[PDB]
């Protein structure tokens, strides 16, 4: 009766490897979003109306 | 009666490898989104109306 | 009756490795968001309406 229960991985980010030698960036930003990098987001549950989950480089401008 | 239960991987991101030598970027952004990088998003559940999940380089402008 | 219960990993970020040699950045930002770095976000639950979870490089300007 071994492992009668779970042995799982839910919403998992592992063994992410990155090797970026050079980024000679002249980044000019005027009222905007710029994303230059490793972004790991692991979630199990997100709920609600109008909800944003794991947004990267986002620009939200509502005339509401 | 081994492994009578689960041994699973649900919503998993693993063994992602990246090797980017050079990006001599002259990134000019005026009121917008730019994304230059590794983005790993692992989720199990997202719910709700009007919900955004795992958005990357997003621009939302509503006249509502 | 071994492991009758859980042995799990829920909302986990592990074994993230990054090697970035040089970023000779001339980052100019005027009223905006810039993100240059390792960002690991592990969550199990986020709830609510209008909620933002794990936002990176975000710009929110509402005319509401």
């Amino acid at each position: 009766v071994l492992y009668v229960g779970s042995k799982t991985k839910e919403g998992v980010v592992h063994d992410v490897t990155t090797v970026a030698a050079k980024t000679k960036e002249q980044v000019t930003n005027v009222g905007g979003a710029v994303v230059t990098g490793v972004t790991a987001v692991a979630q199990k549950t997100v709920e609600g109306a109008g909800s944003i989950a794991a947004a990267t480089g986002f620009v939200k401008k509502d005339q509401l």
